[PDB]
């Protein structure tokens, strides 16, 4: 029915979740692009009031000023009551891979304390097994960042330095850090790989999104579909 | 020849102002990127010795490392003899336009203490003004992009905010700023328009590099030039 | 009649300035913070509303929020309406130099485009010129230190980069650069060397805050006095 | 003995450690600044010859810098050979507290990856349990500052953002990041607590260095005594 539909209507569809008075954590990416300005036109509508965003991103940020959408950062409120952001990967136990965006560690930051994590994405994001398509990202401090791809072969998987289309050399994030892509040729324990990546001297945060989400809502290219857990 | 025969021709070119024992400032992009290449061949085989790199950028640094050359920051060096390194453009005075690799603020640092720098282009970067055909990069605080945009503007430069291709949201730079691509008319004064920019409060480094290239060395279609101040 | 009695009247006295809908830029130091508190009473009152605060640093951001007032970053607001900020040194002409709480890269980007800057201050700030009393603090590119306190040489500064207390190693300001204070013989004419130490590649913003004050509010032993250009 | 000298001591003995042609990462604190200087030393007088430093932290790399020693980033390298560094506590399965010149991220990443771990004390910094007498600094994203003290005082840690004395707001560390010191009235289980720390998204590193230490080498009253498990 058209990625872009399917992306829409799960956005659509997150809205229901969204209540007056609410924090809202605003996701990364093209998915969530969609409800932050469908949160905007509900807002100027009146249909809902006293909402507050709190970006993950600076292009969270930006969606949210040009939709008027009020902001604050995570230190400026009391708790974040629902977050909704996208995802690369949705596992069959809602474990996700998130950070093609570069966002991963704001994300975490934020997704972490919400009382709901709303995750939103299409079918090509459903997965049977963690990196069946697409590589996890470990944001890491600029030096140590070869020692990590290296350390990293003990996992047998394919790390990479992120590198840059828009300047020369590697991707910088929001943080002033390297952004290293992590093909696992498979994850069997989610949680704790997140566990042990975050254990290395050097990973600021890792894209393993694990015992975090709490509903998936899917568009599919028949309505929607939503994974609870 | 086509380009990148030509950008390889230039690189070559600049190998002959080489010399053993020079602390020498490495450009960014991919021009120098060659020059890099070959004078990490040239250190291997023993055709030149006892150098230092000073990296322009992550990019010329990670280049510098995987070819060997043996590398320093600026404050590890007591001068920088030779730096070379590419542009986006160059006028009849030698004055240039850089900043498409988003390193402005470390060639800068590094080319103004330079003995000779020595810029390395193929025919295409001639222009008969500064601004005929590329933007000037402008390297800002983050919180103050908009309202430099809109400083600019009222200039009579179109100017916009660099996005991310292999992230989301703006392109992040080394230090963590963002940066602003300026279209002016045409500059007929460069180093009065590159000293006032600066003056601008947010406005960290711009790409106009007037009164500092001493040499700047051309792969033409069929061979080589020299251009000197 | 103590330091921070004047620091207090002088503070107030600019509270008068105040008005509802306005954007206010917030300065940093102890002599703003008292003005930050004011502000909050009187919003906490009901005297004022709909105002919100542009912070200049974490500072200022910190007891904002800890004063329940909404704050906003550059890039959020339509404008500055005022901006009100301390300063260490008041010259004649209400010239000053700013910087010892490291925040000068914010303060300048707000303060620059505020419709009128209100500085505050004891009596101790006012000089029969700049550097009377105090050195001139200057952000640098890290990298960039040791060849920027060399050729300051020039001007006959003594220049040295300013230490950690709570860390070790050199102070980094809020956006990862090192300071160099320098006490220049007396400024001349504060603007052209504001100019001209921004022109150095590597030096981002220094403390000399030339033709920008509008109002000097100061706190003396007499009661308030005000200054005008 | 006076303080220093237990200092000296311990750097001189550490000095016998340090062989031709190693890779060393180069502590931070007064106590390593003696092994620095005392390595450039050796260094100068050809007692030892072809060595490279890897700081770990701006105030390492600046000292080794004045003496001399050559120094490169930790991706330059192929290994750490031996690492070099003081401490703030030491248990007696020589785990330890760092942190206190808030450069514990480089000092961790370094040190994880030397051959051996030797750490440098005077008497004092021995104790009987973790956090006896020191806080656990942690290095966190700024925005998480005020979640993450929340999410310690339910564990007993009494917890503050740690202030810059020599700028305003909070220490900044040299990755742009603020630091909290968390005292809990005892660390029964380091390790355990290490890593739970680094789990929560926002924490970047903690100063508890459990089961990294390969030799404590102890300035004592007496003269010297290296300890090893
Ligand atoms: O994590 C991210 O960066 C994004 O949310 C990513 O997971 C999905 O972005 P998309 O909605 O454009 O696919
Ligand atoms: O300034 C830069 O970023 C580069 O040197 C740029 O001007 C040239 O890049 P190129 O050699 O790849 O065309
Ligand atoms: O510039 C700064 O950092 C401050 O505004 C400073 O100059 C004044 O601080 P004070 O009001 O505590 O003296
Ligand atoms: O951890 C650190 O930052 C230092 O090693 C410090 O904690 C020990 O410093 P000292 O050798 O000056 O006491
Ligand atoms: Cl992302
Ligand atoms: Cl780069
Ligand atoms: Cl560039
Ligand atoms: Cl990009
Ligand atoms: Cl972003
Ligand atoms: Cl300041
Ligand atoms: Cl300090
Ligand atoms: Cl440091
Ligand atoms: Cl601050
Ligand atoms: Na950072
Ligand atoms: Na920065």
């Amino acid at each position: 029915m058209n990625v872009e539909e399917m992306k829409k209507i799960a956005a659509k569809e997150a809205l229901k979740f969204i209540e007056d008075d609410m924090v809202i954590g605003l996701g990364t990416g093209s998915t969530t692009a969609y409800f932050i300005k469908l949160l905007g036109e509900k807002l100027k509508r009146g249909e809902i009031s006293d909402i507050v965003g709190v970006p993950t991103s600076y292009q969270a940020k930006l969606l949210a000023i040009e939709h008027d959408i009020p902001i604050a950062s995570l230190d400026q409120v009391d708790a974040i009551d629902v977050a909704v952001d996208g995802a690369d990967e949705v596992d069959p136990n809602l474990n996700l891979i998130k950070g093609r965006g570069a966002a991963l560690t704001m994300e975490k930051i934020i997704e972490y304390r919400a009382g709901t994590f709303i995750v939103l994405v299409d079918e090509r994001k459903l997965v049977d097994y963690l990196c069946q398509k697409m590589p996890v990202p470990i944001e890491v401090i600029p030096q140590a960042w070869k020692a990590i791809i290296e350390e990293l072969s003990i996992f047998n998987a394919k790390a990479e330095l992120r590198m840059g289309v828009n300047k020369d050399g590697p991707v910088i994030t929001d943080n002033g850090n390297f952004i290293i892509d992590a093909k696992f040729p498979r994850i069997d324990d989610p949680l704790d790989m997140e566990i042990e990546l975050n254990t290395i001297p050097g990973v600021i945060e890792n894209g393993i999104f694990a015992d975090i989400a709490d509903i998936v809502i899917v568009g599919t290219r028949e309505g929607v579909k939503k994974l609870e857990r």
